[PDB]
């Protein structure tokens, strides 16, 4: 009777026009573990570190790595030259501050492009015959590096708190000099996703070449303000393995492509080695020694895990096989000792020899005798091993 | 200047749109679901002492709900439920139920303040009767039962971003006719993108004229987004949990959404909340539940208040507001009591001359077992208080 309503339904419903500007499945990373994650507390990468993550995120299949500036440390530019003589498929960029000097450095490295960033005093604001203009100075860096073949992205600092008068316009003006890709970063990580949106959607409206975004985390909006930015026409996201970088860091590779695989299974399994992933955090956890997050995306103790009965399939938009697992384990009771490691060990495809689970359960043991195990005692105890 | 520039692009009075008025990012409830979510975290086992201390702490932190596991999941379920609400807490006590008569019965037996139901698909009906959507009378006897008791009714539906809007939007509008205290949208599988969240809510905020509560995974990473979206959209309630902890990956963590509600508005978020007491929080959670604090995590992460030094702008949240007492501005790699002193500085932990020693041995005992991780450092001060 009284517990009813006349159903809801709406009044030929096939893509808006604002669907064509999304670049949510044609889209690039720009790797930033090499520049961003140099800026994490706990990162000291040396030349050999350095080349072994750049020949990992190569083989992974991102577009893009961006390194530490060459003018930072002498130690920068041998490292930067060092990496652009490897072969590397992907395209390899530098980040400059935006000098004469700086860029000079850069070409001579052999970079692919630079990622420029304006100060202040390079360009002003003024009624002629009102008027925005980038300094004579700082064109003319834009126009040597342009003459000289390499690719040139312009960008501006802490762009969700700047004047949108003077934001716009500067790009405007950089975009009629003619640049590859203008940036956009929010540097303190402040940014709502709604609101990123409306600030690339515009930004796209406002400049014909490329978008790149770069967000980061204190606020857990990283990954929502990339996929809105790509919703809205960005065509390049900066990562950080892990995230890390400045403070507790960027958008995370990993979660990145967790966020896009769902959106399109197809075009994230074939263009990244997914079962590589395990593999590229594991190295870089090492190098700047911590422990992968028990709640990390995908690679994290407990992504693939179901409470089983009394707390308790069809659940599980992650598909562990896309990702080099096994399967999602089905949790009922706390593993302890050997059966935890069994576990995970299976789940992750580690095909260990006899010798091996002695080795580890012994180890295991040895752990637990200075304080209680944490479940991610388990992925640490287990990081040396591969599929 | 030269030739090449450009004109200044200017819009062409400013002030706020009417969806503004209906956001709730500065007006808004946590419902803290540790002891119901919480339980379906991989490692949880929580006995009755740790539940109730766990209650004990949010009531304190400040949050106005908190949700139990259905007392009909298990006999130690119904009596931990009991328990709870004779402890005289401040908050409102909800509990997770199907919907049933039988489970309505002895939710409002033990006490609760409220009934969070879940609905199945065979308790309601599209039907044309002289395009009309039902809900059944043995269901619905269920929701007038326990508003004759006097007790909250919230009313759901699983998987809501994967369901038919049609019957989903009806049977809301349905339940909104027969009168409920709240309605909620639950993201279980963890898909939904935060402009997706935002249309759904503003739809739902125009067909039910009820509170609004929402529930979001966080397997892609937009459990937070997520809720801030909802938020803005006129949402009224959003579930939380210490750490995220829940199935898999988890849900919005309660120490995220409070990030991300203090930048939006500190002080309604600093004066609402215990802000201070954060880590206490996560540590007994993380005690509970044998897991490490991920080295980023939010405010309370070894790393959240760094800066590298070397080869106040940039601060949006400020760590004084969460009991801490500056950025550390990192050059190098600190090692043994180095490295415990900075933290526990940062932390505001006034350690003994015996205290320091016990710890120094401690950290020594562990990087003569591996390399260390700098999560081993919140760790050995894990059981030390500001
Ligand atoms: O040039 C950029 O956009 C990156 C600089 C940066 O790390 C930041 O703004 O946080
Ligand atoms: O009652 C609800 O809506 C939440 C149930 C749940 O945990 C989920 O949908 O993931
Ligand atoms: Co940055
Ligand atoms: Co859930
Ligand atoms: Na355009
Ligand atoms: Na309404």
């Amino acid at each position: 009777e009284a517990n009813g309503t006349e159903t809801i339904k709406p009044p030929p419903y096939g893509p808006n026009p604002s669907d064509f500007l999304s670049r949510v499945n044609n889209f690039s990373i720009i790797e930033s573990t090499l520049r961003e994650g140099e800026q994490f507390a706990n990162a000291f990468f040396d030349t050999e570190k350095k080349i072994q993550i750049a020949k990992a995120l190569d083989n992974f299949g991102v577009d893009y790595i961006e390194l530490t500036s060459p003018v930072a440390s002498e130690q920068s530019r041998q490292d930067c030259e060092a990496i652009c003589k490897l072969g590397l498929k992907c395209k390899i960029l530098t980040h400059i501050r935006c000098h004469m000097d700086d860029a000079r450095v850069a070409v001579e490295t052999g970079v692919d492009g630079v990622d420029v960033v304006i100060g202040t005093s390079q360009y002003l604001r003024k009624y002629s015959h009102d008027m925005t203009y980038i300094i004579d100075s700082a064109t003319e860096v834009i126009n040597f590096v342009k003459s000289k073949g390499i690719e040139v992205r312009f960008s501006s600092e802490d762009s969700f708190r700047s004047d949108l008068v003077d934001l716009l316009s500067l790009y405007k003006a950089v975009d009629k000099i003619g640049v590859n890709r203008v940036g956009i970063a929010d540097t303190v990580g402040c940014a709502t996703p709604r609101q990123v949106y409306d600030l690339i959607r515009t930004l796209r409206g406002v400049v014909s070449c490329d978008i790149e975004c770069h967000f980061h985390n204190d606020t857990g909006m990283a990954i929502a303000n990339a996929y809105c930015a790509l919703e809205a026409g960005a065509t390049h996201i900066d990562t950080s393995i892990l995230g890390i970088g400045e403070r507790n860091g960027i958008t995370p590779l990993g979660a990145l492509l967790a966020r896009m695989y769902v959106t399109d299974r197809e075009y994230i399994t074939h263009k990244y080695k997914l079962n590589q992933l395990r593999e590229l955090e594991n190295l870089v956890a090492d190098a700047v020694e911590v422990q992968i997050p028990f709640n990390n995306y995908i690679t994290g103790m407990c992504a693939f895990t179901h409470k089983a009965g009394i707390h308790a399939s069809t659940y599980e938009i992650l598909k562990p096989e896309d990702f080099g697992m096994s399967r999602y384990v089905h949790v009922g009771s706390r593993l302890t000792g050997w059966n935890a490691i069994k576990s995970r060990a299976e789940q992750l495809n580690l095909h260990l020899t006899d010798a091996q689970a002695k080795e580890l359960t012994v180890r295991i043991k040895k752990l637990a005798d200075v304080r209680t195990l944490a479940m991610d005692d388990v992925d640490r105890v287990l990081r040396e091993y591969h599929a």
